[PDB]
């Protein structure tokens, strides 16, 4: 309905204008027009939550929600689900609660988690650059970062991102984990400096100024990254954000990053790195995503584009776990 569209945009000019007794008569209109208007029933709501009509909302809301029979079984079988889905998902952090205490009660000093903590470092910076395509091997990353002398007739690319993650990760460790106050976009620059320093000196701790196509992904246009980082680095020092598990907050921070998409090269590197700091300062060990699960990541970026980041906190969730398991299993050194 032209009219409706019409009446709905009118509507919210009027609510802008604070004449809400006209935005009224004109949401009402939309819906005369077109009762199955999403857009005019979702704003109607929001404009009857503003006048704590909380009934006329929910009804307008769940109106929305079911314009067809199919919508009305999926919201009946969604709320039957959504329960079971939160103590399974709630029982999957429980269960990582237990094994992060497990491992940090383990103490530092300890022979066998110090062997093992180095150990897992190199397989770390080997899974985070062999997952965008590096061919370099676990011992030739520890040959490049033990005695800084290059490996024969592999590219200095690949040998530089391997220096980068190192120098990255050495910053995170020493200047941003215990330190105290907020996560500045300077601080992401600082990382993202490090990342891809020794492989792009130009475009390393810069903010793209093209238009980019990442798999499925489209990302905010360039003159739109800085707006959108600004909002990030908000939400990251937010209340909100504090209050969520660990995991969640990692894997969260982890997925807006890469979403934004915001430098030209090493945004996953710099987004694992961020996700690996929040758990860090939450008292976690660093986690992986091996290689073998890129397939697996990206489906779950491509999911959580299209409106369920779920799958891709499950996902961060699991990959927790592996790392644990993997620190908790080498008590065969003791
Ligand atoms: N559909 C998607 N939506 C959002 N982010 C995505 C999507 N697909 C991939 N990504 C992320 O974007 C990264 C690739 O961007 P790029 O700037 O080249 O980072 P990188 O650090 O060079 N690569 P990588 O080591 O694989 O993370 C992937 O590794 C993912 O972390
Ligand atoms: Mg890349």
């Amino acid at each position: 309905s032209l009219e409706a569209r019409a009446a709905l945009n009118q509507a919210l000019e009027m609510k802008r204008q604070g004449k809400r007794e006209k935005a009224q008569k004109l949401f009402m209109h939309a819906l005369k027009m077109d009762p199955d208007f999403v857009d005019a029933l979702t704003e109607f709501g929001i404009f009857s939550e503003e006048d704590k009509d909380i009934i006329q909302a929910d009804y307008l809301y769940t109106r929305a929600l079911t314009i067809s029979p199919y919508h009305e079984k999926a919201l009946v079988n969604r709320d039957r689900t959504l329960p079971l889905v939160e103590e399974i998902d709630q029982r999957y952090f429980s269960i990582i609660d237990s094994k992060v205490k497990k491992v940090m009660s383990i103490p530092k000093g300890n022979s066998a988690l110090r062997r093992v903590m180095e150990e897992t470092y190199y397989h770390h910076i080997y899974h985070t650059v062999a997952i965008e395509g590096n061919t370099l091997t676990l011992s030739e990353i520890r040959h490049i970062l033990e005695t800084r002398y290059a490996v024969p007739g592999k590219s200095d690319e690949e040998q530089n991102e391997v220096i980068g993650m190192h120098a990255a990760m050495k910053y995170i460790n020493t200047t941003l984990v215990s330190r105290i106050g907020s996560v500045t976009i300077s601080d992401v620059l600082e990382i993202h400096r490090r990342v891809l320093g020794y492989v792009d000196p130009v475009e390393a701790g810069r903010f793209r100024t093209t238009q980019v196509l990442v798999g499925h992904h489209i990302p905010p246009h360039p003159q739109d990254v800085e707006k959108q980082m600004q909002e990030f680095v908000q939400w990251l020092n937010s209340e909100e954000a504090m209050n969520l598990h660990p995991v969640e907050f990692a894997a969260l921070a982890h997925y807006k990053l890469v979403y934004i998409h915001p430098f030209i090269d090493g945004n996953g590197r710099t987004s694992r790195l961020l996700m690996n700091l929040i758990l860090m300062q939450a008292g976690y060990p660093p986690i992986t995503i091996r290689k073998e699960q890129r397939s697996d990541y990206y489906h779950v970026l491509e999911a959580a584009n299209e409106g369920d980041v779920r799958p891709f906190i499950r996902f961060i969730a699991k990959c927790t776990e592996t790392t644990l398991d993997t620190l908790l299993f080498a008590t065969t050194e003791y």
